[PDB]
């Protein structure tokens, strides 16, 4: 309980505004997170003081920019407890990292009869690349079933993963159900069958500590915009032995060693996978966001989100005619639906009260079909959210219920 | 002569500092450009006021973020005079856009016997993707020769481009020679042979007006970091008819329409080519940079750079023992070498005087071999550079010459 939430909110300028005459209640951090002054001012200092191209050491500003970029790389490495900076690749985001794994590893290690195994709860970023890969290779795509509470059983994993499985791609935390998947056990299961494991950690990395050596994941993808960092930057971690054998996904400057007229050689890791001028300011700002989160403490943030999630689940259960999807033990988010009220109208009415939630399919259409719903609403939490905001949310949901019941038969009166 | 260079420099905070006790003289804008307060404060306002995920219209901040992102897209469209926003794709940069063309178009439209034609002056971003593409397809890569002054003759283009040529990939402006290539005539030549034309416009877009309908280019790539915009964002323009027939290079959320267990359909253009959460802040800042440059006027910037280039060429010709590469008519940059002084030491001594130039191969190794040199130095200009800075550069080069001649035989005295 070391965390002071008021002192934390004081660092986020975007929280201190009104929307439609009501104080802003931002409950959409699973879509994207807000940034503290540390990150924004890091970007400001970069553009104001030492912006330059990196990886030359020719003049002073170039050296400072290179130092910032590679220091951010080292910050990421220690943040996820990677063994080496050669295993940390800066990308455009989680989606780009997963696509890089699918292109450079899957399309080069899959033959007919091979299996890529995913789950029904995966976001589209962890579905479409594997579809395209197994189509290009003639392999087979399989799905791990889910329990009725939206979790995955280890025996179902042992059943789905076979000796023909080469890749197991799975989410660390589901942005819809809030489920925390048994990533370590699934990694051991995949390794027992001769498969590698790809972990979509876009929703886990911002909210809980990531120990890549303890999870024993082979690949791990994360996005900066979800963890108080700048947009347009993410990280691909891969085991160094795997990344050494993968060919680059992109080609150009900065990633080459020798360039002939028709053939070229690549740089060593990690620069082999970073073509062109890198995302310098964004990566430095992601390093700043890592410093911010680590100064607060990821275990603290996770405990705060557990408090928020338990409180929100209890208060949602106090509402009649509201369905919540997912297990009891969950990350800091609640996906739900109002009886006889479309989630889009729920979100509209909530925004009229200054409350920002999500309505739609959440980039998980097969999961929506598994849930037997067309769309849902979702309120997601982060380190700057409070129980009073959850009270505002549940009161607004009760008032939305009452208003849509009033409008209902007031023109049945007609 | 409407441009006031002092008023322009006042908007760039990074220019007003000292390096090694000397006022900063940034002459490395071909590597990356510096940013005015408008762009940095655009990023600040985004992160402070309306950061949210885009393309939902669910709550107020999300709507404002979506409006900013798509308005930046429209700004780009009008900036390069594209017909439609469906032809404007936000990417990581010029390199990523060229790789997307090579993956989605080249690898799907090349068979044995087909030709991809490039030039000897191309940067690595416009070389390696075509190498990999013609290798994957079994096609043939050809090179347009260069004149002795570093320019390209149209007859050499008509000779190299044949009826078997499917793609002609060429730079608009060379970041080494300063050559402005005849892009319109080469586009007509390529179309006469049944080929499309890909234009690397990373070095042209920041410094001269781009009329995509007048150039009749089929693809056009540009980078934001070179044109006063944020790092990590660029643009791929493609003719809408070509982009409609190309499959996506990346797969994930935001670019899908329907998602089944094994098959999926894509969004309409341009979102078909934008997977995952986009580079929201970076794209909005690129739009701000476009507003800034257009308020100044691209023709004005180009005239200023022509003045700077003519002045620099004349003052370089006043120095003995200095070789300049490229034609007389050129963009705002000078690539050179000192006699008996390695360009790395030139750049070091210049940085000791606060002067930031480039030393190395400039991501153009085949051009360096064509120039019969291992490395060169380069001073590149932009809208915030002055003739006094060029005077400082030439005086520092003369002093470097004198110092390295003094050190030479002062230990021959030994
Ligand atoms: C003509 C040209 N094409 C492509 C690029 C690379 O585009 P991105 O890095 O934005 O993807 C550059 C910039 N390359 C500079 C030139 O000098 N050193 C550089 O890194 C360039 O000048
Ligand atoms: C579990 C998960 N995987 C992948 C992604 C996408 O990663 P990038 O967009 O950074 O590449 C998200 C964020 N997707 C959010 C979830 O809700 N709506 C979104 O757009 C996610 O929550």
């Amino acid at each position: 309980g070391h965390m002071n939430i008021t002192d934390i909110r004081e660092q986020f300028p975007i929280l201190h505004q009104q929307v439609n005459g009501h104080d802003l209640v931002y409950l959409d951090s699973a879509a994207t997170s807000q940034k503290p002054r540390a990150v924004i001012e890091t970007l400001d200092k970069y553009y104001n003081q030492y912006n330059s191209n990196v990886h030359r050491g020719v003049h002073t500003l170039g050296t400072r920019a290179t130092d910032g970029y590679e220091g951010a790389r080292e910050k990421v490495r220690k943040f996820i407890n990677a063994k080496s900076m050669a295993e940390i690749i800066f990308t455009k985001g989680t989606t780009t990292s997963l696509n890089m794994v699918a292109l450079s590893y899957a399309r080069a290690n899959l033959k007919p009869g091979d299996e890529v195994v995913i789950t029904y709860m995966e976001a589209h970023a962890n579905i479409i690349p594997w579809q395209q890969a197994v189509k290009a290779t003639g392999a087979t795509l399989k799905y791990i079933p889910l329990q009725e509470d939206g979790t995955i059983s280890l025996e179902d994993v042992r059943e789905t993963v076979t000796s023909n499985t080469k890749i197991v791609a799975v989410s660390h935390v589901s942005n819809v159900l809030g489920t925390v998947n048994p990533i370590k056990e699934m990694a051991k299961i995949a390794h027992d069958n001769g498969a590698v494991i790809v972990v979509d950690g876009a929703q886990s990395t911002p909210h809980m500590k990531i120990d890549v050596q303890d999870l024993d994941c082979d690949f791990f993808a994360l996005s900066s915009h979800k963890m108080c960092g700048p947009t347009g930057v993410g990280v691909l971690y891969g085991k160094k032995a795997l990344l050494e054998n993968m060919e680059p996904a992109e080609f150009g400057g900065e990633m080459i060693d020798f360039v002939g007229l028709y053939e070229s050689t690549w740089k060593e890791l990690p620069w082999k996978f970073e073509a062109g001028t890198p995302i310098i300011a964004g990566a430095i700002g992601l390093g700043a966001a890592i410093d911010f989160l680590e100064e607060i403490g990821l275990d603290e943030i996770s405990r705060h989100e557990h408090k928020l999630a338990a409180y929100a689940l209890e208060r949602f259960r106090q509402l009649d005619g509201v369905t919540v999807y997912g297990p009891e033990e969950r990350a800091g988010l609640v996906t739900f639906n109002l009886d006889d009220v479309h989630p889009h109208d729920v979100a509209t009415v909530l925004d009229a009260e200054g409350i920002a939630v999500r309505a739609g399919h959440h980039c998980a259409q097969p999961l929506m079909k598994w849930l037997d719903v067309t769309a849902t609403a979702r309120a997601s939490f982060y380190l700057y959210n409070t129980e009073e905001e959850i009270d505002k949310l549940v009161e607004a949901l009760q008032k939305t219920k009452e208003y849509f019941t009033n409008v209902f038969v007031d023109l049945e009166h007609h």
